[PDB]
Formats: structure tokens, C-alpha cells, sequence
């Protein structure tokens, strides 16, 4: 037969490490011939494979790359003008590559240029409330300093937003150990650890969901009409350089003015963790010199698209997509997620020369430049979109594999809960002592549902990847699994060697996957749900499962209203229209469920095939949510203070955000029932769509 | 049989007769009592026709209506500050119907208040280029004086959005003989003539598809929350009134300055037509005062909605539309159509208790408040807006039945050309004359199109009625069809008695169609068009239409840049990439026909009739077009100049415009540039909607 079962045992552990391996020998950053040179060995493999059209996608986008023969640093100067100590040029190769050539050097892709000198300021995290407690508690003043701040918690552009705001002059990321190094574990290449010369890459970019800065709306084709610089989308203003924690103690070590207001401050380096502004009595007249001479480039990227054709809806789109693009060598971020996509084709093509085709098509994507702000997937999308808002089922996101060993972690639409559930409980355990045991019930003692008993945690879907686009500007169903680690704290950190020149494929190969078992797990999960969704005669989604999230999100939402019960008196704020529209929406939902399974007709079945596919796109607003157009979901968007995050009634959530410090409170409170009313109207008119149709 | 001729035989002229009498006794203003007892019998009578579900959807809008014991004039004053003529309170009621109450004295809605006193200019119709021609040519300067205007040949709001920009301080709007008296032809009672007392009612708002002016974006239901006047959409700056021509003679006679620059600025009163400013010698000290005291109110409206569920495809919606409310009897705008929508009702009814159901479901809806700004059918597109733009086949909309008794008009949507032209063929010419000819000969004999020899002229759809939330808001299919005069130079100002009192049932019986004949074969174009899409197994569009004509408009829009050549030239203004989309969509949707003649397969056909029912969708940018978000399809937007017309490739259009007077021409071209991007893209993504699927 060919099922799912048939699917599944094809994928083999071996070919994802052998894949992996072939991945991972040179770079592949964004734009450069390797890259081009592995989407062309891509799509000639997928065409071997099997797939019925694999081509190119190009685009010219605006990349950020280093002056190769004008190398960015930071120091510290005398009152001379001498610099007695400098950053290092480059992380040390790790051992067997140093002669790889063209890795690029650690940076903050898109800072501008600048030699901004000045005092520093030491900010903990960079979030919102860590400048809350400089600057309303400490009453310390970040206006032209340079503010350094430790990676970790929240996505690192938010970070520079921040500082930005504050009236900074320029940022120093860096990487303390207290969240870069697990006690008890050796620094690579013994160990997976973050070494003191590492340093973390990536992009600082704000672009809220709009793809290329310089073509929102619209793809960054060849007739494309760009934006100029000074008009384009989401650039910092600010210069903005990352280092490693044997440079950071050097910065660090002399800061002088206060204390750190509490130990939540202090990492785990041998400094005070002073805040500033700048450094002690006897170097009191020294200053931080930054030197960024980065440049923005208007570069081609290639995305590979492959199509499976469905046999009996053809016209319905399944999307499995992952980038291609790397940092450096991408042991993990992301070759571990393109080695799994590379074995899943593999496996479908596999079924297809034996005659079988899935009910709907499969489209798999190779994205280029996710990291310089998920550019591949969002022009694609862009030039695609009438064909994907009408025709797209469902996109299954496949980035880094592994970011640990120890259980799965998802995200995806609740209308996916309980397909996620459902194959879970199919699928074999890999961990160790669960042999024998679903995989479901591994990842639910592991991960225990905070709200659900005997359930699994799966988390809100915000940005920082390329479901991005299909989710939170087109309202396609999405979703995301890989494994991870049990670090809690840690969990929008990233893995200790992320975005270094240190994760290889010798990182994943003996630190954390030597078997490939976690990897042909993931694969599992992410080819199982391809599966189902691609041949699924009823779509696998259950409306009930959006009914009882909504619920608690509007007791969420209402109970952070609820702090303020003089301004709710006063301007006469009720969440009673939102929870009639949830009310509403559960009845619907129960009695449209019951239609489902009570429904040979294929019209009535693809009737409702399409009242399902089109419940999640319900909850677009065409309108977008304030200052954020290509962020249209009413439910979930990315949060505005960490993209990372999925946030929930975010036009709510945002509107209540320090309402307490707005100068003009009725307007402020005015906001906030406009998006109650806005949040209310969507829900019931998706509900709606649920309703028989006449 | 149950076929188009069953439908088509079972609709009587004197059905039609007898519903216009009924609606045409009273005043149907919106927001009045008398309006919701009409709605409320047109849904019973729905339901006793047969319709499966009639309901009605009601919202609170902003109207605007005069104050009852503060009456709205104009007067001479003199130095002394005696008002020594007045304006008229009222019209003189027609024969039989002065004892009637409730009768809405002429007012322009949503005026607001003032006593704005002045020296007059006349601006002629007060077009975009009469006030070049006082600006720029005569040197007359418009600021704080009263404009006079006569209406016709543009929307009413575009004059008072024009005399606002040049800086009058109040507008007054008057009939001229000119163009609201055919020669020969005896005013109301004993022709169809407007009398010197006669005045055309109407709103004179700026909304640009915005629907409500307190809600844009979403409908005005129970929990609405809404703008601040001060923050509303569309609302006028100065106070404007409109006066009949006897009253307009009294203002004009005394008007000094400059002699008119041309005869095209001369009406037919007997006077000079003076441009002004203010009046000859005598006397020049004494001003014009407007007496404005109108109040804008939310207030509830109705629509009904009957719903006729389709056997086969009921989740896709063919919809009948026109208005109910009407400034006052209502005799042609808008109660010849809603009897023809009627009959139309009751004839698909007849054919439904005989055991028949279309194919697809059909919508009827009764609007309320077209005439304040489209408000009933907006909301109601707002409320629905995620069924419509996911299931909306066709939207035909059904206000005015007749305008005049020489011949067809249509305007539509290019996928409805084929439909029509063979529809009419089919249909008996009731014209003297063509006796046993179809309709198409004495139309296309009648009203030749001025490209195509042996072809009727098809107009281009804008705004000015209830199809342009489905058209220009949501890409959904539209047409429209009406009787109408032989006068081609009048053909955007309304026949003479539009929007007065002298607008009745004697109106029509007497001197417009006395055999209801010309009603009868509007309702079989009207109701025939609906009849074919609710049940054609293959949608009656033909994509090559939009083809051919996508050409014409892009050798158009390259003709209007040309004369230009220098600015095209220096700024690299290239029209390639639009013609090479027009070129693509040309050839695609060949093969997409071909495919569709050669193709028992449900799937194909439904696949294939969705890519026929988003191929209008694709048109729409959701960023919509600049500063009118609520104006989304790229190819067609009702004119900035004049809301009656349809403009193609707006959005180049409207940057092309005036383009030699912006004072940064780099700016100006460069917006022109991305104006083309936005279109090639368009095309080109509309016409990848037709190619293969997978
Ligand atoms: C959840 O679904 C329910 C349907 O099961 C839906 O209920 C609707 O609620 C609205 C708003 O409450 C009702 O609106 C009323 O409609 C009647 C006519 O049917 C009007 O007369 C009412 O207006 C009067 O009362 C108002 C409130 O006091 C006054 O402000 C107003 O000036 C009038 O005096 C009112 O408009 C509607 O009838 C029901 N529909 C039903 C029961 O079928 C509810 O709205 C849904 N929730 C959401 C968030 O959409
Ligand atoms: C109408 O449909 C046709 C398809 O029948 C479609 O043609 C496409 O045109 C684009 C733009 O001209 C082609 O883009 C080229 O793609 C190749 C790789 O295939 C690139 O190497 C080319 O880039 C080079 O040349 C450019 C121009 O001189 C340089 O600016 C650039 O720096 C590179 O040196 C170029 O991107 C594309 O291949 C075809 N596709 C085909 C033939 O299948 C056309 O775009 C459609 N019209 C619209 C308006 O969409
Ligand atoms: O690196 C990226 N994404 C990593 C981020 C790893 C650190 C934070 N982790 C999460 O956000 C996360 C991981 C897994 C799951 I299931 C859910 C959330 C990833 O998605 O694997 N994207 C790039 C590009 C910019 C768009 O974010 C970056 O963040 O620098
Ligand atoms: O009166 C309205 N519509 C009339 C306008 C009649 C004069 C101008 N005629 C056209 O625009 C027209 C008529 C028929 C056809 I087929 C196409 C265009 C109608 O559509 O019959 N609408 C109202 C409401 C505001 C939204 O325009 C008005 O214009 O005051
Ligand atoms: C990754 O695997 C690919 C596919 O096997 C290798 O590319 C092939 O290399 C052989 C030998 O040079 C050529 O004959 C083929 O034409 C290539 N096939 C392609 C590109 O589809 C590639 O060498 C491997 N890369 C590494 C680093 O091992
Ligand atoms: C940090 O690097 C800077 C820049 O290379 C060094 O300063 C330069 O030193 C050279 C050789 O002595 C001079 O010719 C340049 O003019 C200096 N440039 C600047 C911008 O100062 C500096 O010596 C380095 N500091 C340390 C501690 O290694
Ligand atoms: C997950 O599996 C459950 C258990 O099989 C499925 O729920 C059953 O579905 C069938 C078919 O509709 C019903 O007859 C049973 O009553 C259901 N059992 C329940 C609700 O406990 C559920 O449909 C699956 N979820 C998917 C496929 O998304
Ligand atoms: C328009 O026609 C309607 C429908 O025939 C008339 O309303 C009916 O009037 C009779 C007699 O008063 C009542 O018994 C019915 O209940 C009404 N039916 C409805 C409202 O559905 C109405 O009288 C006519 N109007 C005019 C001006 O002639
Ligand atoms: C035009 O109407 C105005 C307003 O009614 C008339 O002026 C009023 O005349 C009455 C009675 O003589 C006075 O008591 C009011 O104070 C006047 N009001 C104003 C605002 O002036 C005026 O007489 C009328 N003119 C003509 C020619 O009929
Ligand atoms: C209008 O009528 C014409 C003439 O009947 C239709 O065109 C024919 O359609 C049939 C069915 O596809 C073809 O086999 C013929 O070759 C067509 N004749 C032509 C193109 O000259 C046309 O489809 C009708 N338009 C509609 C229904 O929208
Ligand atoms: C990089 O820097 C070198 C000199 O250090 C300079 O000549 C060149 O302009 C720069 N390259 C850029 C800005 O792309
Ligand atoms: C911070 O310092 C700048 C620079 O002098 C000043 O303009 C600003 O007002 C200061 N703000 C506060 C809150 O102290
Ligand atoms: C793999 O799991 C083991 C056993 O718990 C753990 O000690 C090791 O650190 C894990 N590797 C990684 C990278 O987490
Ligand atoms: C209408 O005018 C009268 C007096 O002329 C006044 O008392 C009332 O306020 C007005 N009505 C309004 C503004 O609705
Ligand atoms: C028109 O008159 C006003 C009022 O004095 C003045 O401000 C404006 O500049 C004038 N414009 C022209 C073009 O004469
Ligand atoms: C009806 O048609 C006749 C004959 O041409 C014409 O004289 C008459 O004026 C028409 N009525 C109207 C309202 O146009
Ligand atoms: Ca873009
Ligand atoms: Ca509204
Ligand atoms: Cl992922
Ligand atoms: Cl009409
Ligand atoms: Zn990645
Ligand atoms: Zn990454
Ligand atoms: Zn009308
Ligand atoms: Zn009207």
C-alpha cells in the first residue's frame, strides 16, 4: 500500500546524516556563488528525485556585507586618541577549516555605517522593561551613549529598536556565558558550548513582516520601482556590532556610575555589571570607539521550488519550505532542517515513481536569505500571493531540526492541534528510556501543557522564521517542530554556538545527534504532517480547537485590562462584545464539526474542504494591524517587543501596553475599545464562515 | 422545462406596473419611518415569492437631514444687512400630492452649518479644469468667495471637493436649463422637463468607497466603535445648497467681473454668465448669504436580504442588488428598479414552488441608504466581506430601470462582455421599429462602440451606486443595465427631473414607458444576466475580453505619457514591462479557453470555474491605490475627477495627471515608474491565475 506507513519507513536516518554532511563543507551565505552553486545541486537532485517541476525563483534584494578590506571593530581609546585595546577581526576557525575561505566575519547585518565614540551604558537584555528600570528607576539617560547589552531573551533587532529609542549612538551585542555556556559542558570543539572568541551573527533589521526594505508590497522582480535608502523599510539608524565574551569582559571590566539595580542583571562574567554611564574614576576619560563600514547591496537570491502534483486537487497547495541560506557553514540553523526537507522529497518521490500522487499538491521551497529577514520567502510569497491566499492548505515551516536532545517543541495554528496529537501518537519515541512509547507520550511528560493535564505545551507562532509571510500576512494555516532542549529560560536564546562560525556538521554529528535519530524523528513529524495534510480526504483541522483557544485568550486579554478598573469605569470599556463573539464562535464551530462528520458527495466534502482552508484566513484584516500592514492576523502576531514571540489579540494587547504612562488617557482607552470592537467583529465573522452557507 | 426562457416568460409588464405604483405613494427617505415599513413589506412579500430565508440586516450610519424649524436658504443682502431676495423653502409639490408630508426639502446631505456671506464667482460645472481655467488662465482667485456652480457632467461631490481646495467659503449648486431642459419638451406635469422651481437633491460627500464615514473598515453594528466627527471620512469643509434655475437666475443677473472665457461656460437663462468676482456697479456692495442649519445623526438603515439556495454549488453567490430609499417618491431613482427587481423575485419563485433551484444561490437584497453614500451596501460588504471575497461569483446591480426610451446602457466588467452581447441576441427589441429584431440589433444600431463596428458600446464601471463595494472593494464580477436617451453630452448629469419631487409613479406612466415595456426588457437583461450565472455549468466569463481590452487601455496610458517625451527620456520611463504583462495575459488566457472547451470531471470544471470566479479577484491590490485604500482593483477606479466615471490603470492615470505643474519632477516621474511596476505586477499576477495550477 501506499500510505502513510509507506511514507514514513522510507525516511532513513542514514541519508539525513549523509545530506547533512553534503550541506555543510563551505558557506552558503545569502547571495554569494555557493549559495547559488547548492540551489542549482538542489534542484537537479529534487528533479532526480522525482518531482514533477523544480525551477529557480530569483529576486534582487537589499543584503549587508562586510568591507572585506575595511574590517569592523570597537575599542577602547585614550584621551590621546590611541586604542589600547581592539575587538578581535574574526572568530578563530574551528579545527580542520582554517583555511576555509570567505567566512564572513561576525556582524550585525544592515547597521550602518558610522565610528560613533562615547561612554557606555550597560542595558542587562535590551527589552522594553530593561530600559523601563534604567530610565524611570535609575533615572540614568542613554541619549548619546553607546549602550551594550547581552544577547538572549528577546530577538536582537527588538534590542537595537530599543536603544534606538532611548537615543543611543551605537549598541555592542555580545554573548555573556551565563547564556551562551550550560555549566558542566566544553567549549567547542570538545564540548558544544560557546568558546570566548565566538560570536553570534544576525540580522537587526525591524520589517515588521514587509520582506526586501526596499519593495514592500510587492516582488523585488526585475522591473521592480525601489525605494531609495532613506524610504526604505526597517534599517537602524544606529551602528551595531557583536563580540564575544573575552572581548565583552575587556568592555565590561572598567564600567563605573551605579550598581546593577538586582542580580537579574549580572551574568556570569568577573565584572561588577555596572551600568554606567562609562568607566571608573582612573579611566574615567576613556572612551568606547565603534568602526562599522558594513554596506547595503542590492543582491540576487534564488529560491528552488519543487511541485508534486495533487491527482484529484491539483489546484490545493501543501507548502513544505525551509532556507537554504547560512551564517557560515550551518551545521544547524539551517542545514539540519534542509537535510530533513532533502530526505522527505526523497521519500514522496520515492512513492511517485511507483505510481502514487498525493490528493493535493505539494509544493516544497529551498528559501534563500532568511537570514537577512526572511527576503526568499516573503517575495515569493509576495509575487505568489493570489494564487496562495486561494488555493494554500497549509505551510510546514522546516528550519534547524535539533536545537537540543531532549523533547519536541511545536508551534503551530490551533486548527493543527489535534493532527499534531494525532501523529505523535504514531510515531515511535526516540528518547532514551521511552523505547517502546509514542513519542506523544515522551514529549508529554517532558513538555506538560500548562493549561491540559495528560497534554503537550505547543506555543503561538510570531516571526523569526519563513512561515512568516504565509501566516501572519495571508492566513495560511502554519506550523513547526524540531527538538530542543530542556532550557526554559533559554528558549528564544538560540543554542549555545547559533549564528557561529562553530556550528559544523562535527557539532551535530557528536554533541547532538550521532544516530540521527532526533533528526529522522523531526522528519517524521514534519513529513507526517505533510502527509496527512496532502491526502487527508476531509483537511485534518478542527475548528473546536480555535473555539477553545480564543476563550483563553480573551480572559487574557480581559484580566490585563482588568488592572486598570477606574479607566474601565470611566471610559466605559467592556470585553462583553468579545466574548459574545467566542460564544458565538464555539456553537458554530460545535454544530459546523457535527456536519463534518455526519456529511459521497464531493461537493458537500470540498465545500467544506474550503469552509476549513478558509477559517484561518478569516482572521485577516485587510486593513493590517496600527502601523504594522503586513502583520494582518486579528489573533496572533509577532510581539512588539520580541519577534520571537507569538502575542495574542495583539491589537488589544499592544493598545493596553503602559497605557498608564500615555499623557492622553481617553484617547489612549478610545484605542483600546476600537480594537476590541475590531477583535469582536473578526471573531463572529469567522465564525460566520463556519455557518451553513445558505 | 425549467430553462431561461420559463424564467423570462413568467416576468409581466404589468407586475412591474403595479409594484412601481405601490412604491411610489409615499416618501422613502432612509432613516425614516416609512422607509422601514417598506422594508419590512418587501420581506414578507420575499417570502411569500418563495425565497428560502428573507432577513433584515440593519446598521446605525451617519445621515444628514435639514432642520424642520430652521430652514436652509440663500440670500441677497444689502449693506445694511436686509435680506432682499430669498431662495425658496420648498418645491412646489406636484398636482395631487400637495398635501402630502414628510416631503425632504432640497438640501445637499452632509453640508454642514454656516452663514458664509460673500461675493459670488461663477465656476461653470466646477470641473477640475473650469478652475484651471479661472486659476491659471483668468487669474480669478476663488479664495473666501462663494462659488456658483451649475450641476452636470461630474458627481456633485467632486465640484465641492474642488471649490473646497480652491478656497471658497460655501458652494452653491443650481440646474440650468441647459442641461436640465430638452428643447420641445414641456416641464412637469405636462412633460418630462424640470420646472424653474425644480431641484436636484443629492450628498455631496467625498468618500472614496468608504462606506459609513464613522466606521471605515467594518460595519456599523451594535458595538461599532466609532470616529469623532471631526475624524470622519469624507465630509465637506464649506456649507452647499442647491436651488432651481429660477431662483438661480436671480443670483446670476446681477454678476459682474469678468465676461465668461468661452460659449462653453454659457447655460441657457438669459443672463451673462459673468465669472465675477461679485456683481456690476449698482451693486457691488451688496453679498450672497447662505443660510445652512443641517444636522448629520446616526441613524438606523435596513436592508433586506433574500437568499434563494443553490442545488448544486450553494456556497457560491450570484447577487442582485439595488436600493430602496429614495430623497423622495422615488418614481425612476430607485423604484423602477426595485419593481424590477420584484418581478424578478417572483419569477425565480414560480420556478422554485415547481420544485427548480439554480444551480448556484442566489442573494437579493433591497439596499438602504444608497443615496447618503452607498452606506446599506457597504456595510453589508463590510459585515460579509470574508463570504463574498471567498464565494462571490457576480454581483448585477438594479437601481434605475429606465433614464430615458431610446435605447440599452451597460457598463460591466470585461468578463461579462460575452454574456451580454449574447444574452441580448436573444432578447426582443421592444424599440418602434425593430419589431422581430433582438435587442442586440437595435443596441448595437443605437449605441455603436466606438471601436469595434457591428458591436454595442460597453462603458467602463466607477462608482455613483451600490456595486462599488463588490467592484472596486472586493473584485467580485459587476454589471449594470438600464434604458437611457439619446443624449450623449448629458450622459453624467441625470435626466431632468432627477433627484426632485416631480419624480413619480406619473412620471413614469405618463411620458417615460406607458406599456412598461422598456421595464420589462430591462428586467429580462437584468434578470437573464443572473439567471446565466446562478446556472451555466461552466461561468459565463470570457477572460479574453479582459485581454483585449487590457491593451487598449495600456496603448492609452503610453499615449497620455507621451506627451511627455523629454520627462520620459530623462527619467527612464519605460511602459515594457506593462505591455509584456498585457502580452503574457493574452497568451495565457488562449490556452486557459482552450483548456476550458476541451476539458464529467467536477473537479476540473469547479477548479476551473474558481479560476474563472478570482480571475476579477486577482485585480484587487490589497494596499489599494494611493490616499483611497478602500478603491483596490488596479485596472479600473472611479475617475478622482468625477466618481460617475470609470478611469483605467488609475493608479498611472492619476500620476500622469496634471504632471507638468508638480514642482519636484523627479518626484512626479518616479511615482509614474512605480505606478507601471504596480500594474505589469498586477497583470502578470492575474494572468498566472489562468496558467496550469500544478
Ligand atoms: C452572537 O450571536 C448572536 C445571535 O445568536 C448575535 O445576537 C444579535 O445581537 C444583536 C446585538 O445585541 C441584536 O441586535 C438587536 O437587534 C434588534 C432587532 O433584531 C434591535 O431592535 C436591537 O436594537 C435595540 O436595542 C439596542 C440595545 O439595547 C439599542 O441600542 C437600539 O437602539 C435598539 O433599541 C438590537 O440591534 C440581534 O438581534 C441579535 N441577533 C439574534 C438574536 O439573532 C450577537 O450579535 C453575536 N455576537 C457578536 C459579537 O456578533
Ligand atoms: C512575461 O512572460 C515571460 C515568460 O514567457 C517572462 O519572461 C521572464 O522575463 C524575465 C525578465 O526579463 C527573465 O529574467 C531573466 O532571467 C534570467 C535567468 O532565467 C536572468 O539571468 C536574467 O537576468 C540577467 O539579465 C538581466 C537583464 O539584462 C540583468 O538585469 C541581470 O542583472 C542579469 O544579468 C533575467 O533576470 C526570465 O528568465 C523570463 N522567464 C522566462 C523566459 O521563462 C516575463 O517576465 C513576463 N512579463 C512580466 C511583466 O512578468
Ligand atoms: O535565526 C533565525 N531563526 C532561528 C532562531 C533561533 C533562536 C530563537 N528561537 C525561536 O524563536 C524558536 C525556535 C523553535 C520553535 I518549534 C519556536 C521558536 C530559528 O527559528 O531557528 N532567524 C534569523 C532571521 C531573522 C528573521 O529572524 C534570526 O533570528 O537572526
Ligand atoms: O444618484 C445616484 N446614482 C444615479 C446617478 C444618475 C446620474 C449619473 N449617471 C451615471 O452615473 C450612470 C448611469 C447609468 C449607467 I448603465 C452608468 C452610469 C444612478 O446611478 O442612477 N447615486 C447617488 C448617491 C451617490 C453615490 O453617488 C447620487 O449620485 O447622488
Ligand atoms: C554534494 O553531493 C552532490 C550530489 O552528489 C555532489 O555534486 C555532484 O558531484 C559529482 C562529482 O563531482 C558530479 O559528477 C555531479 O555532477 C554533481 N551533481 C550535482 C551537483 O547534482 C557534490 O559534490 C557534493 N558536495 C560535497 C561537498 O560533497
Ligand atoms: C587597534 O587597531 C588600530 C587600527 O589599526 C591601531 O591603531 C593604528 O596603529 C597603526 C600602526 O601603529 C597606525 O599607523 C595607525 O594610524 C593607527 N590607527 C588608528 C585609527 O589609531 C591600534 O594600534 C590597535 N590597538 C591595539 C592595542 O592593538
Ligand atoms: C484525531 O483522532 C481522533 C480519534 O480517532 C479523531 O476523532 C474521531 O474522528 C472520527 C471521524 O470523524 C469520529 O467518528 C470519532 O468520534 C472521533 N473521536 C473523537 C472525537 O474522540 C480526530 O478526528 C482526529 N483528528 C484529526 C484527524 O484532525
Ligand atoms: C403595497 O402593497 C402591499 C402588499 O399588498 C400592501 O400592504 C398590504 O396591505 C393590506 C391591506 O392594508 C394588508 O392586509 C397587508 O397586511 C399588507 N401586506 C404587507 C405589508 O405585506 C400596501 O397596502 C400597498 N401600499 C400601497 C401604497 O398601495
Ligand atoms: C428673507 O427671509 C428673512 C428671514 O426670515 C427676512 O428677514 C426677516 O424679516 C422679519 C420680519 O420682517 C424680521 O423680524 C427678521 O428679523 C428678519 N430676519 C433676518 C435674518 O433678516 C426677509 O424679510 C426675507 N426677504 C424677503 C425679500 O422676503
Ligand atoms: C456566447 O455564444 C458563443 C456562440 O455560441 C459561444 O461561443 C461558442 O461556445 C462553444 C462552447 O464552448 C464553442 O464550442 C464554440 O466554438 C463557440 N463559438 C465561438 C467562440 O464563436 C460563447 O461561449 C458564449 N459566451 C458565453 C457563454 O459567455
Ligand atoms: C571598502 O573599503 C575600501 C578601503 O578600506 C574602499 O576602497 C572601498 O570603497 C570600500 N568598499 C565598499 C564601500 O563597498
Ligand atoms: C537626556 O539627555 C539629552 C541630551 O542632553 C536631553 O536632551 C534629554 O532631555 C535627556 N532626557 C532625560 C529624561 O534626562
Ligand atoms: C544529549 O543528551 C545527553 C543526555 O541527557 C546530554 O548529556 C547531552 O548534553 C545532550 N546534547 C546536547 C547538545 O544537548
Ligand atoms: C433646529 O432648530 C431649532 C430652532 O430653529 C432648535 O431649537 C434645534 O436645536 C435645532 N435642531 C437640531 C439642531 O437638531
Ligand atoms: C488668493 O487670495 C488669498 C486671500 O488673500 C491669498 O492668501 C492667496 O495667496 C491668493 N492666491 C492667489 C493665487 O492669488
Ligand atoms: C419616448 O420616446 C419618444 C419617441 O422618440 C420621445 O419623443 C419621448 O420624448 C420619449 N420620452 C422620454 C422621457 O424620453
Ligand atoms: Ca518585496
Ligand atoms: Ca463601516
Ligand atoms: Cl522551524
Ligand atoms: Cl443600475
Ligand atoms: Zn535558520
Ligand atoms: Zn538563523
Ligand atoms: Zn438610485
Ligand atoms: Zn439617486
Amino acid at each position: 500500500k501506499h500510505n502513510m506507513k509507506a511514507f514514513l519507513d522510507e525516511l532513513k536516518a542514514e541519508n539525513i546524516k549523509k545530506f547533512l554532511y553534503n550541506f555543510t563543507q563551505i558557506p552558503h551565505l545569502a547571495g554569494t556563488e555557493q549559495n547559488f552553486q547548492l540551489a542549482k545541486q538542489i534542484q537537479s537532485q529534487w528533479k532526480e528525485f522525482g518531482l514533477d517541476s523544480v525551477e529557480l525563483a530569483h529576486y534582487d534584494v537589499l543584503l549587508s556585507y562586510p568591507n572585506k578590506t575595511h574590517p569592523n571593530y570597537i575599542s577602547i581609546i585614550n584621551e590621546d586618541g590611541n586604542e589600547i585595546f581592539n575587538t578581535s577581526l574574526f572568530e578563530p576557525p574551528p579545527p580542520g577549516y582554517e583555511n576555509v575561505s570567505d567566512i564572513v566575519p561576525p556582524f550585525s547585518a544592515f547597521s550602518p555605517q558610522g565610528m560613533p565614540e562615547g561612554d557606555l551604558v550597560y542595558v542587562n537584555y535590551a527589552r522594553t522593561e530593561d530600559f523601563f528600570k534604567l530610565e524611570r528607576d535609575m533615572k540614568i539617560n542613554c541619549s548619546g551613549k553607546i549602550v551594550i547589552a547581552r544577547y538572549g531573551k528577546v530577538f536582537r533587532g527588538n534590542k537595537v529598536k530599543n536603544a534606538q529609542l532611548a537615543g543611543a549612538k551605537g549598541v555592542i551585542l555580545y554573548s555573556d556565558p551565563a547564556d551562551y555556556f550550560a555549566p558542566g559542558v566544553k567549549s567547542y570543539p570538545d564540548g558544544w558550548n560557546l568558546p570566548g572568541g565566538g560570536v553570534q551573527r544576525g540580522n537587526i533589521l525591524n520589517l515588521n513582516g514587509a520582506g526586501d526594505p526596499l519593495t514592500p508590497g510587492y516582488p523585488a522582480n526585475e522591473y521592480a520601482y525601489r525605494r531609495g535608502i532613506a524610504e526604505a523599510v526597517g534599517l537602524p539608524s544606529i551602528p551595531v556590532h557583536p563580540i564575544g565574551y573575552y572581548d565583552a569582559q575587556k568592555l565590561l571590566e572598567k564600567m563605573g556610575g551605579s550598581a546593577p539595580p538586582d542580580s537579574s542583571w549580572r551574568g556570569s562574567l568577573k565584572v561588577p555589571y555596572n551600568v554606567g554611564p562609562g568607566f571608573t574614576g582612573n579611566f574615567s576619560t576613556q572612551k568606547v570607539k565603534m568602526h562599522i563600514h558594513s554596506t547595503n547591496e542590492v543582491t540576487r537570491i534564488y529560491n528552488v521550488i519543487g511541485t508534486l502534483r495533487g491527482a484529484v486537487e491539483p489546484d490545493r497547495y501543501v507548502i513544505l519550505g525551509g532556507h537554504r541560506d547560512s551564517w557560515v557553514f550551518g551545521g544547524i540553523d539551517p542545514q539540519s532542517g534542509a537535510a530533513v526537507v532533502h530526505e522527505i522529497v526523497r521519500s514522496f518521490g520515492t512513492l511517485k515513481k511507483e505510481g502514487w500522487r498525493p490528493r493535493r499538491t505539494i509544493l516544497f521551497a529551498s528559501w534563500d536569505a532568511e537570514e537577512f529577514g526572511l527576503l526568499g520567502s516573503t517575495e515569493w510569497a509576495e509575487e505568489n500571493s493570489r494564487l496562495l491566499q486561494e488555493r494554500g492548505v497549509a505551510y510546514i515551516n522546516a528550519d534547524s531540526s535539533i536545537e537540543g536532545n531532549y523533547t519536541l517543541r511545536v508551534d503551530c495554528t490551533p486548527l493543527m492541534y489535534s493532527l499534531v496529537h494525532n501523529l505523535t501518537k504514531e510515531l515511535k519515541s526516540p528518547d532514551e528510556g521511552f523505547e517502546g512509547k509514542s513519542l506523544y507520550e515522551s514529549w508529554t511528560k517532558k513538555s506538560p501543557s500548562p493549561e491540559f493535564s495528560g497534554m503537550p505545551r505547543i506555543s503561538k507562532l510570531g516571526s523569526g522564521n519563513d512561515f512568516e509571510v504565509f501566516f501572519q500576512r495571508l492566513g495560511i494555516a502554519s506550523g513547526r517542530a524540531r527538538y530542543t532542549k530542556n532550557w526554559e529560560t533559554n528558549k528564544f536564546s538560540g543554542y549555545p554556538l547559533y549564528h557561529s562560525v562553530y556550528e559544523t556538521y562535527e557539532l551535530v554529528e557528536k554533541f547532538y545527534d550521532p544516530m540521527f535519530k532526533y533528526h529522522l524523528t523531526v522528519a517524521q513529524v514534519r513529513g507526517g504532517m505533510v502527509f496527512e495534510l496532502a491526502n487527508s480526504i476531509v483537511l485534518p483541522f478542527d475548528c473546536r480547537d480555535y473555539a477553545v483557544v480564543l476563550r483563553k485568550y480573551a480572559d487574557k486579554i480581559y484580566s490585563i485590562s482588568m488592572k486598570h478598573p477606574q479607566e474601565m469605569k470611566t471610559y466605559s470599556v467592556s470585553f462583553d462584545s468579545l466574548f459574545s463573539a467566542v460564544k458565538n464562535f464555539t456553537e458554530i464551530a460545535s454544530k459546523f464539526s457535527e456536519r463534518l462528520q455526519d456529511f459521497s458527495n464531493p461537493i458537500v466534502l470540498r465545500m467544506m474542504n474550503d469552509q476549513l482552508m478558509f477559517l484561518e484566513r478569516a482572521f485577516i484584516d485587510p486593513l493590517g494591524l496600527p502601523d504594522r500592514p503586513f502583520y494582518r492576523h486579528v489573533i496572533y502576531a509577532p510581539s512588539s517587543h520580541n519577534k520571537y514571540a507569538g502575542e495574542s489579540f495583539p491589537g488589544i494587547y499592544d493598545a493596553l501596553f503602559d497605557i498608564e504612562s500615555k499623557v492622553d488617557p481617553s484617547k489612549a482607552w478610545g484605542e483600546v475599545k476600537r480594537q476590541i470592537y475590531v477583535a469582536a467583529f473578526t471573531v463572529q465573522a469567522a465564525a460566520e464562515t463556519l455557518s451553513e452557507v445558505a
